[PDB]
């Protein structure tokens, strides 16, 4: 045949295009000129296709790939069909075990560069010079669900970064909240068992809203801090581009003089912090369970590269015990009001992978993979993680040679006396496979530690204690950080936390677990406890009403850096606006709308009651991106309704529903000319309302008003009004 | 210790209870007295818990399961902590590869029994006596998505049954539609690759609504038949209890005299056929991705055992060539108007598993597992399946001894000379591991074929032809079955098919693919092609308008057994009704409502604006099951609103939205007394309308009317009215 069309419409343009303009494709075909040392080094295993003959894996050309070999055209298939058997066998063996946690994830390639040399505090080569660029590979993920679960669940998110440094791979394997649920790695199977689907029936997926999770939390108050972050809007990010990242544990930075400095790692999203609202997130898991995966991929194809600032909280070794919390306790955060985040460098994700399985699914990150200039601490959760990644990757990725899988390979040299193992790629020519050896003059050889290019030596921390299985008494405080978090949130963020706990505990079948969680909230803050209790039909006791609130954290009664929205940081580039078309669109409005959006890097999606095209007043042919039902308001940041023949869409139920949903979800809406007739559906004032942009036409200040609302993300003042709308 | 409450509310009652009344639990604890030979034979591997000490896997009691061993309570974790290392190691290795296809599935144990001896047509032991009971294990599944994807997607469903017979395991591995998409097994990797998530970015999950699927369909017209079924409401079943099951392929039955009879296998749902509507199914993927799994599990815990009647379509050997279609072509169905389904037996699923992973995830089904009395045919899709299941299970389940994993083990004797392999459990004492042998007097020994308890011998079919990779010319007809299916559907079923095609093609980014699909629909039926074209903004050509319709199927212009709903078969037992409460419910209404529902085996869920309890007018304390938002109308089959203080929920946006959503999804709604004020929300006439039950109180005829509507499943007459509602 064949039938790719004559117009060449099958193939997407190899240039940045806005979401939905062209079919997506493998990164190296979408952006062939985007390169980095790692992307180039993968060239040996990239496999093309065009102009090549179809063959078996042994290189034999196939003549007929449509039929098995049989004795007669209606006869039995013959065992000698080696073509069919290789093809079916490889298909039969396609799947590998998904990760134990973080199985649902989306990744991209990029690069990192420090703003200045950090040689006074660390000898890490990748932070030693502002013009030294280090390729990275980043994988973002949910945490509980399987690899086929949905993106916009309520859950913690993983944020893992593989740095291909000149002195080794450093993996920074963090999450989107600055603490973890538990204190010691020994409890990790217990916690993860409690949050994952229950064992009898394997329900629920991607949800902590079930009895065993809340049983565990209620019995293990150390979890309450991260639970508070998960119940807030932090648990439902708008995009991986708009959430923070944290390494959680205190690590060490080691300089050339041997000085150790404690450090906690942060990633700041340069697109700003932004989250969905629960009803929107939950409905989006049904409308588009691949929303975050798609959003990341389309941002990079559009040139809206995710950018993050690496930042360090630095504490001198002499200040280890100066806080009212233990620095080694992963359930405690270090307030930025106490220890500021120093900016360190920028990370840009600018290329999607070519093959998700080969590059994303087989990537292996490990917090153990550190480099000279970095070291660990005794945090008891970090200590046990050091054992687990290595162990799980051998079974997940089939053997001990997972570092030879292309995405995992260092770009710098690697030489040692390790040999064999399943799927061994490297063919070693060294005469010796042991050291010391004389037969190869002891090569490859050990290298002493030094200021640069030196071997790894651990910091010589003094260890003094008996061999004990004991929690440090300093870790036995569970309510002051949850309280600090609570008081740092805005009133509307506090309401959403309450709503999250209420919704989750309403799904817990055993009422006494609900009551025990409420009792724990009474140890954090009474207003919080009472608001959740009222939603659960629970009444606090007199004793509960008199629980003394936990102490402030080093005199802090709040830290605004813990809130998503108290300090504006809203950027609109990369956001999307739905434009609800009609069959006689006033092109003056459309011109003005698209020009204003284009100027700020905001994308548009043209919607209608059907697919195809509609023609504007002026004759302009407009292509329809999707239908009102086909691409609901859940997927956009704002909605504009231009003037024209509004009767065409005024009696359309889907069109009205579109605005009711967007209104409920606090998204800015802009109506021009006769589009103002839609105000009745969303029942608000004859004279108007903050959050609803309206004018006779879409001109000068109309688009400016709409853009200012989008920079603020959502219209929080509309909260009290949304409860009367049936949406 | 003592974390369980002293009223014993942590533990669910060991007796049938309605959905939501008690926490769910492992089958053997929930129904200890429900037994069968297979369930009894698994007792040797069932492990309890209560009153035992916590140990390592080697039997060593653990003292402190809260902490790792470290040097000092704030020191480093020590390598010698063997307890931590075993616990983390086992956790790190929990996952196994998911099934290549049908990775999402839900299973239960039950039993089968034939109505009468079928010895005249088959010597299969399990079909030989009405008193012979055969334990079964059934796994239902979706087909495209991973194990963590959602249940109510649009997709084919798998229906696999493992019969533990006295002469061997027979697995009947079928789907919920009577044909498959492709003709020859060589194309299975191509088709599956096309429907699964696209390889560069691994989107979309659980959906065929993407370009590669429709590209393949457009290029391979053999797919159109199953595609028609998938786009119909067949692709979105209400529950696994309410869908049909088919083996698809023509197999053979072989009696004791050696006569072969062609057979196609059917499962009829005794609960009747019933599906969701697309908007409901897609929203239910977000609100409860585990809806079918949960529904199956809770039906069994309630005593609403899923029941299916096994039926055979039987064709004499000499009638092989008497149809317009080839009996070996799996893209063609055998119309029940031509060859009736003979009732054969009943299957009842009456016990859930104890551990989903151990029993469901490791279950292994193979269509090649047949028993004497059955045989295969040359259907080329079935022939290639024979090779694939064995192959894939060794990698999925770790080795060649997967038949020793408890759920997969036969209940009958198994003895042979096979030895070793990974994870070997059986310790063979036979002196010989080969035959022929004299050292063990040749045991175990082969057995001749015979009427009962004999060895397997294949039916001696004549084979005549050259070795060729060639499709039979008899399979080259692709549009008459699609058209037969189309014409057999009700008008509302036809609209739902049109809507499915239009929705899915609107998600295809390359417009030419949409056009190619429409052209293939114009070879099936012009009305169908025009309606889908209109929704895509596509205009058929004059040549497309003149394509002659394909021929009838052996004189048939329709067959009502292909419709879900043209012949009523509606059962209400097991269905559920939402009851929207208010703070002063009129208990006369509630007593009448609940007793009427209870008499027909219909469940109820009492909803309110919060959790806890509400008090009825006469002091009756009413326990709240869930909130309006917490348990949406998506999860119920009907909604009743009793009288009382309606002002309490009349202003509630969620309560109104609950009715608008239920109304739009065609569910019966019943309003009593003051609850009739809600009619304005759903814009129903003053006089009333069919599908809305209304009266002054919930008495005599009110509940009979509502139950009548529930037996008809949905209110199809309301279809024209739902478009004006913004829901
Ligand atoms: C501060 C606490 C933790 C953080 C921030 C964290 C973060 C993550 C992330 C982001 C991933 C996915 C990396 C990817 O995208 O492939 C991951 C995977 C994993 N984590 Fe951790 N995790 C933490 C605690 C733990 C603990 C305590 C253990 C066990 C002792 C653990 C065991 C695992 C395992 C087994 C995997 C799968 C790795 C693989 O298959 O390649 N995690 N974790
Ligand atoms: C009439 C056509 C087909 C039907 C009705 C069918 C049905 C099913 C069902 C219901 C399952 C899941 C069983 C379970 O619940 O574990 C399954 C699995 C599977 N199917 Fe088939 N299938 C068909 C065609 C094919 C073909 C043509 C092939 C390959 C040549 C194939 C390969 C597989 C594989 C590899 C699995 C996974 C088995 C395992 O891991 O245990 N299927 N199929």
């Amino acid at each position: 045949d064949s039938l790719a069309p004559e117009d060449g419409s099958h193939r997407p343009a190899a240039e940045p295009t806005p979401p939905g303009a062209q079919p997506t494709a493998p990164g190296s075909l979408k952006a062939p000129d985007t390169r980095n040392e790692k992307l180039n080094s993968l060239e040996d295993v990239r496999k093309g296709s065009e102009n090549y003959a179809l063959t078996t894996n042994q290189g034999v050309r196939i003549a007929d790939d449509q039929n098995s070999l049989r004795a007669g055209s209606r006869g039995p298939t013959l065992l000698e069909d080696f073509i069919l058997r290789e093809k079916i066998t490889h298909f039969d063996h396609e799947r590998i075990p998904e990760r134990i946690v973080h199985a649902r994830g989306s990744a991209a390639h990029g690069y990192f560069q420090p703003y200045k040399s950090l040689s006074d505090i660390t000898k890490a080569d990748f932070l030693s010079d502002p013009n030294k660029i280090t390729p990275v590979f980043v994988r973002f993920s949910t945490c509980q669900g399987g690899a086929g679960s949905a993106d916009t669940v309520r859950d913690i998110r993983g944020f893992a970064t593989k740095f291909y440094t000149e002195e080794g791979i450093f993996d920074l394997v963090g999450n989107n909240t600055p603490i973890f649920f538990i204190q010691d790695a020994h409890k990790f199977p217990d916690f993860v068992h409690a949050v994952k689907p229950e064992p009898h029936w394997a329900i629920p997926q991607g949800q902590s809203a079930h009895d065993t999770f809340w049983d565990y939390v209620s019995l293990q108050p150390e979890t309450l801090h991260n639970v508070m972050w998960a119940m807030s809007d932090r648990g439902i990010p708008r995009s991986y581009r708009t959430m923070e990242g944290f390494g959680i544990h205190t690590f060490r930075l080691i300089n050339a003089e041997g000085k150790a400095t404690f450090v906690r790692f942060h990633w700041k999203p340069l697109a700003g912090k932004a989250s969905l609202v629960w009803d929107e997130a939950q409905k989006l898991t049904g409308r588009d369970p691949d929303f975050h995966r798609r959003e990341l991929w389309e941002a990079i194809e559009a040139g809206d590269f995710p950018e993050y600032e690496l930042g360090f909280q630095l504490i001198p070794e002499e200040d280890e015990f100066k806080f009212d919390f233990d620095l080694l306790d992963p359930t405690k955060l270090i307030p930025e009001e106490l220890v500021p985040v120093q900016r360190v460098g920028k990370m840009v994700l600018n290329r999607n992978p070519d093959n998700f399985f080969a590059e994303n699914e087989q990537a292996a990150f490990h917090p153990g993979h550190i480099v000279p200039g970095l070291d660990f601490t005794n945090d008891p959760l970090l200590q046990g993680r050091l054992f687990s990644y290595t162990d799980t990757q051998i079974s997940r990725l089939g053997g001990p040679n997972f570092h030879e899988i292309p995405i995992n390979r260092p770009t710098c040299p690697y030489h040692n006396f390790q040999r064999d193992g399943m799927h061994r790629m490297g063919i070693d020519t060294n005469p010796a496979n042991y050291e010391p050896n004389s037969i190869n003059d002891n090569w490859p050889r050990e290298t002493p530690p030094g200021p640069k290019r030196g071997g790894f030596e651990s910091y010589q921390e003094r260890v003094e204690g008996n061999k004990v299985r004991e929690r440090s008494p300093s870790f036995g405080e569970y309510y002051s950080h949850p309280r600090l978090f609570w008081l740092s949130q805005t009133p509307f963020e506090q309401r959403h936390i309450v709503d999250g706990f209420s919704f989750e505990l309403s799904k817990v079948v055993r009422p006494y677990i609900r009551e025990r969680v409420v009792d724990q909230l009474a140890h954090i803050d009474l207003t919080l406890a009472q608001a959740v209790a009222k939603n659960l039909g629970i009444e606090l006791t007199d004793d509960q009403l008199n629980i003394t609130p936990p102490p402030d954290v080093n005199g802090l009664k709040k830290d605004p850096s813990l809130s998503l929205y108290a300090i504006p940081d809203g950027d609109v580039k990369g956001r999307v606006v739905a434009i609800l078309l009609n069959d006689e669109v006033r092109s003056a409005d459309l011109l003005a709308i698209l020009k204003a959006l284009k100027a700020k890097g905001v994308h548009a999606k043209l919607l209608y009651s059907r697919m195809g095209e509609v023609t504007a007043d002026d004759g302009t042919v407009l292509p329809i991106a999707a239908t009102f039902a086909g691409a609901p308001s859940l997927t956009v940041d704002a909605v504009i309704v231009p003037c024209g023949n509004i009767a065409d869409i005024a009696d359309n139920g889907d069109a009205n529903y579109y605005l009711m949903e967007a209104y409920k979800h606090l998204k800015p809406i802009a109506l021009a000319g006769d589009a103002r007739k839609f105000k009745a559906t969303i029942k608000i004032a004859d004279q108007g309302e903050e959050g609803i942009v309206e004018a006779d036409s879409a001109d000068g200040s109309f688009m400016d008003e709409l853009l200012t609302l989008m920079a603020a993300h959502r219209v929080w003042s509309r909260i009290p009004k949304i409860d009367k709308i049936p949406a």
